């Protein structure tokens, strides 16, 4: 349920993030405040493109920090059709207008990422995928709280949040660890027993070892498609308690020749590296 | 000279900013550390797509928090060809590998952004316009300084960096001020004599009012461009001293139409809010 | 309009500044509280020095943390006439007392910035000069939003609040890129068409070497007025789109000295470094 | 001894300080940087008033920040003859122009108030006083440290840092509570053993009834000289453990007056308000090119 | 009066403190949220131990930060008698529960180092003792507020709160400037008239100098209470302006023996660094 | 290894924390300096009472800051046995003596619980326990990270570190979701894939439920040890799977009665909130 994904966010750290998105915007003196005058006004919020709305309660704590309202004619997650009244804020007017970049901008990048996360979704659901849709770790840094969110509203997984979510051996750290089986069983002592540990493969062969070494996730990374389904079939037969992600030169179009029953797990970094934001405006009336 | 660029970063908010960055990806125990272990490694930097090199000083930065060097193969600036070996990073692994995300995630978007920026630069050469390709105020919040940056490396103009560098007159400030001749007085006489006016026009007749006001520059927004030129030569005749930018609906594909001998400025919000990120790697060797 | 320029201030960095203002204040423990107790109290702000009254949005910002309201009897800008009864605060007792020291000191410096402004555009238009009387860069670390109020309060212009509000090439740029001409040029390639770049000159020669690289303005640093508007008059003839800008040594005694009909603005280091606060206390006159 | 003053700040919150005002001061790009370069280059700091010099851990601090050395050719707390060179700074050009606007503001306002506060220590000296100067808590809020820190250089006393330096009894205080003897009373009970209670007086009768309750000093505030002395004589005589402080429309010009035998502390609230900064500059003398 | 203590915590320092409290504990996605949702609901928060209750300015910015209101049923300062029902904190059941672990963390260490104080305080005042029980320096870093205030709800001293409250010369001091007269000395100088100078002594002797110097406190550290009341008698005879502290191995147990009429302050480094946290629950009823 | 338990601070953290424990210390003028003065200096650590040693990285941190060095005589995690020398710390005397309270404080608290964590680990190994002792969440706010090191150094496990380790299910959240079947539908659904889920049960009706919804651990809080291993050996029958962790009432004494073959953790309230700090003195000399 969409809507009620907004109790996710702790609201204390909400507010410290978007003081700073404020304080970044206007350090200083804002001239432009005599323009507009500081009596009470109203504007409408327009979705200008197709895609899902997400990011309401950030677009709030910005106006709620500059004392104005919002009321949203679309709940959070809604499919957008553009040209859309989506939304009404109301306050001061150099108040409303000292927020309107952030907020915008905000509600674009969020909603992006939840377009592009619904697409992959439906794709996958297309084919008749049951998995779980994810995104990577590959988010703008100051702003993951954002975009996992967003792709949390399009219906996709956030994945690791960070480096503590859970203990992820990539193939640096099996370098560094001298081989899969060292890294693995180093992982697997170090972490909590509160913890996963997931390992980051490019063979069938690391795959089997990381599995035997006790990885609770098995990340097939840059498989071709015809390579992936028998490495995790096989994985699957092996070790059934063992859950299989896919990742690697993933898109939306070729994303239903990844999907296969043996996949629990298709990560994509285009749903945050590529995901264009959506076109929004703020029309005082 | 987009090597002496780097320059423009004061080294005080830098680090506080790439400080930022690191508690945000590791708040508590990196359980991971124990895998890779304190041994001395080295990497590599591998550039697997095309398009502008940009990022360095805050890849710079995060490495030398995290007490690693990086030396860099390429200049700032430099055409990427991959698959390319663009830098090498050296230090304890543990650390290297606690750098590689944000680093990468950082270096990713700040070179999508230049390369973007460099690729509507030549679309604007080739067209032989001598004018400004510039972003716009569409940005990341948080992240605006890496990505202002980048335009920098691209080629672009940065445009105002915040509210503060200088006073714009939207179409919102012109409907809470009652009219394009208030709020261009109200803007005038409240910007310092240090600052300059600018003032968002969607017709002639506003763009002629505004110039009238004593605007410095004038905005002429979402105009097609056959419609574009004829006001702009029309406004370059009667107020030579003033500066015209064209923005909205502006694509690298049309930029051409868009540029004209009266056009001082193009400012695409594509380039922040579409660039796609590159694809860069950190190998461990 | 004096008034209407509380709107200037962005809300969320005066709650940070303000913040920080009482953390200073009061680190730990606030034993004095038990002295005064939490009942509701009132206090009188009385003025008692003559000059413009600046720093309400402060003032206020600063008991609003508190939970105290204030109300004012004059308006922003208003003419000091001491021993005058400015404004009432209301709140619990001890939060009153937290909030005395700060909020006065504030009030006490903004409104002595204002008032020496104040002081220097009256002398300026009494030369019948028509253009901006201004401050400097030369501000408190820290407490420059303060400051720049305040001069905007008694009626002169803030210049750049910062180095990114336009690029000033400084004697020192001028040495490091070896002459005005090169200095000027790469100012102007760097500033963004965004900025204007202005040039601090102490001659004549320095003067059309800049305006003639691009310079939208020009800094006459240090001259003697008898040089100065021989100066400032040949500029403007050869170049009319470029403001010319006096500094150096000015007083509000020898301004009128400095006034001429082709110098644009005047920036006077001493409406900040040497503008004497205000007196300014805040009597407690109630309980319950 | 001045020079050993330096002692006193803590080099974490010295860190912190300087950090805000340089991003305060350049939040975004600094096109200016592109016009010279980073190339090594050295400038000369002059005093041009005259004063006493203060400031030169901040300044440091400042450009240290900013990968820039400095040499002091004065030590902390010398005379200042104008016009005279008082150090040198080394650095990457840009780095040290970015720098160079904070640092002499701090530096003018340091070495303004320690300026006033070694005029008015003179002044007592003169009059043959051998009791404390000192400041008021009437500071610039954000910029205390500097400011109590140049009042050390100039030879006079910080006084309370904060409210929780010592706990003082104000007018207002007396007013909330109801009277000076419930105030101080309150105050003392409050107030840990660890610290002192000061009470503010406009009257020999508050003062009594001060030093009565156990106050540990009493701030004889707004006298005229001339009602001072008397009262502070009389003070001193019942209560000889009670120190005295006299403050209130003190000027360098009347101070003399209101020196005396009982007088413990005088403390000037112009020392910090009405310090004009002293006139610096920081002229860059060479360049070099890069490498 | 400990239900007025309350004013001693400056409202902003207290905001942010809490805020930072709040970040630590929940610094990404509240998953767990989805299972409460945001229905109003009221908890009830219950004493499990005796001890002294002390906090509340605490636990309520704890929950006004998260939009909810808490109602005490027990002032500042009571006595626990488990289980004892102390408050009703009532909001959205998410933020309530979100929180719960903060909260219960901050009231049971300042109860738990409030209930030690108030031990020893009642320990002191059953030996005849007019004297101040006090704390330490020995505070958890981050965390001085809560456990200053603790101390102060028990009846305990807070000491110098921090390193400006007072000039304290340790017996570190006292080897870096090579003596006591030249660190009391120095000590006296430095510190403005505003602030006294404490001298940390293990010997008469240093104690004397310390009184000679200059010294407004001397602290005695790590006697034995056979040799330290002789001490004090004498240092209190010669030099009766001069206060007494006693400090160093002092327990619940042996505190009457270190009172004396001629030690004016104990302080306790266990009062803070031994005192166990008090059990708390806050159990959802709605 | 407790000598490599230092990498998992991420040294950006520590940085941060340490800097906010200084200025909580002395805000403003340190007038004690001028007794002190600035000439090099060495003092030495002093152990005086028993116990195991942990917070070396923090104690570093805290010099580093102040411009001190330090060398140890002992490793991290050494069995300390008064009257020990345990370091050396080198710096200007004034740097040192502002460095002492906070460093000692930390040292102090973080060993008192590695010191308790370490007695609990030797009791339940004595009863021949193969399972992991853990730490609970309560912990002192602010000052989690030097307590979950403390606990690490011990050899105790830290648990989960924030909410975000893991999603678990206290008998409020059961409560307010009305049930625990609903309660861990609704955990388990909504914690990602990548987290486990544990449920906070009073009976063996609950910790069935729990299991039977797919709970990953079940923590039996507040059982009595005759009715707790008849429990726990039959939810390890009907899942093993689940892993079973107890808590309540659980002291150092009465530690053994609670190991038994099927409880795999067991966390103890009193290793962060009960356990006395160590004494140890900074000696200049």
């Amino acid at each position: 349920d969409a809507e009620g994904l907004a109790l996710l966010l702790p609201p204390v750290t909400l507010a410290a993030l978007v003081d700073s998105w404020l304080r970044e915007d206007c350090p200083g003196l804002n001239y432009a405040a005599l323009v507009s005058g500081a009596g009470p006004s109203q504007a409408a919020l327009w979705a200008k493109s197709p895609g899902v709305l997400a990011g309401q309660p950030f677009f709030d704590a910005i106006f709620t920090q500059l004392n104005c309202q919002v009321s949203w004619f679309l709940p959070e997650g809604s499919k957008l059709v553009p040209v859309a009244r989506v939304a009404e804020v109301r306050g001061p007017a150099h108040c409303l207008l000292l927020g309107e970049r952030v907020a915008l901008n905000t509600l674009a990048r969020c909603s992006g990422i939840a377009s592009a996360a619904a697409a992959a979704v439906e794709a996958a659901r297309g084919a008749g995928w049951t998995g779980h849709v994810a995104g990577t770790r590959k988010t703008t840094p100051g702003f993951r709280l954002v975009e996992k969110y967003g792709l949390l509203v399009g219906g996709a997984a956030s994945h690791r949040y960070d480096l503590g979510g859970l203990v992820m051996v990539k193939d640096n750290h099996v370098v560094a660890a001298g081989g899969v089986e060292k890294a693995v069983r180093a992982a697997r002592q170090a972490a909590d027993f509160t913890l996963k540990v997931e390992v980051e493969c490019s063979s069938l062969q690391e795959a089997v070892q990381a599995a035997e070494a006790g990885a609770d996730l098995v990340l097939l990374d840059n498989f071709k498609p015809e390579e992936l389904h028998p490495t995790a079939t096989v994985l699957k037969a092996q070790f059934p308690s063992v859950a299989v992600e896919a990742s690697g030169g993933i898109t939306l179009d070729n994303l239903p020749q990844f999907c296969g029953p043996h996949i629990d797990v298709i990560s994509m970094g285009m749903l945050t590296q590529a995901a264009p934001a959506l076109d929004f405006s703020l029309k005082l009336f």
